[PDB]
């Protein structure tokens, strides 16, 4: 494993906001991208495997990692839309060409296929893992996540995320089988250090989830993604996990029915990155391999 990050973190104004990320290499882009509540950090492992298959590139979502907070912060900010124009912004400003590979995870697939569905022509290839591939039901649902994800999605979600920092704290390492070291628990807790909006981005998220319904804009978003996902062409890398969390039952029914997939399984709950860092960084670079042979 390992504690250090990747690269050097590099930075760019984005609407009027400084975002960090990273690119290290040449070559067609390699892009990394992280969900709640964790940053380009969540890469450091399997990064390194694809040295040399391309540019490796993985940005901090705004209010996350080393990107600036958006203030003034509150309820209705950092909802899908608000990542979305930034992240759209920042991948436009880094000129990632015409032939990407996207490698996401959680919130980062949300964007990334809304990204892809609406960027197809510059796709590649995307590998995936504990996504959001679809809208889903609260019986689809982690069972022993369920009440404590509907509470983050009433008016008591502010106190615990926001005051006690639950989600960073607790559902993180929650959902990561072996010990995180005293430095790793570091740095993903470093952008919420302090009590308050400084933390909204890992409530907002959540609260974001197309779960029987709600939110409308963000459910049609996912409904319009995994339609076309379903059909599409394009390569694909579908890295399950045992036991998984968010892609098992229904989902991962659903995500294995994907065009032109190639998959293989994991050990891991959720941010199974920190659980099989080599497995994810061999099954990606050899991925990239077929992709881009000499
Ligand atoms: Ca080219
Ligand atoms: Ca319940
Ligand atoms: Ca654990
Ligand atoms: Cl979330």
């Amino acid at each position: 494993l390992g504690a250090k990050p990747f690269g050097e973190k590099k930075f760019i104004e984005i609407k009027g906001r400084r975002m960090a990320y990273i690119d290290e290499g040449t070559g067609d882009p390699i892009l990394f991208q992280h969900g709640n509540p964790t940053s380009s950090y969540l890469w450091r492992n399997i990064m390194p495997h694809c040295a040399g298959l391309g540019r490796l590139i993985a940005c901090d979502l705004i209010g996350m990692g080393d990107s600036d907070k958006l203030d003034p912060s509150g309820p209705e900010r950092y909802a899908y839309a608000e990542h979305r124009d930034y992240l759209d912004a920042l991948w436009e400003a880094l000129d990632l060409g015409d032939r990407v590979v996207l490698v996401v995870h959680d919130w980062g697939s949300a964007l990334g296929f809304d990204w892809a569905r609406r960027h197809r022509e510059r796709v590649q290839g995307i590998a995936y893992m504990e996504a959001i591939a679809m809208p889903i039901e609260w019986a689809d649902f982690p069972e022993q996540d369920r009440d404590l994800f509907q509470a983050f999605r009433s008016q008591a979600g502010e106190e615990l995320v926001l005051q006690d920092n639950v989600f960073v704290e607790q559902v993180l390492p929650g959902l990561i089988l072996r010990p995180l070291s005293e430095a790793e628990m570091a740095a993903y807790r470093e952008p919420f250090l302090a009590a308050g909006e400084a933390r909204r981005p890992t409530l907002s998220w959540p609260r974001q989830i197309p779960i029987a319904g709600t939110p409308a804009d963000v459910v049609a978003i996912a409904r319009d993604y995994a339609g076309w996902l379903s059909e599409s062409p394009i390569p694909k890398l579908f890295i399950n996990a045992e036991p998984g969390a968010l892609t098992t039952g229904r989902m991962r029914d659903f995500c294995r029915t994907w065009p032109n997939q190639t998959e293989i399984t994991v050990a891991g709950a959720h941010f199974i990155q920190e659980d099989s860092p080599d497995e994810i960084g061999a099954a990606i670079a050899a991925f990239v391999r077929r992709l881009r042979p000499a």
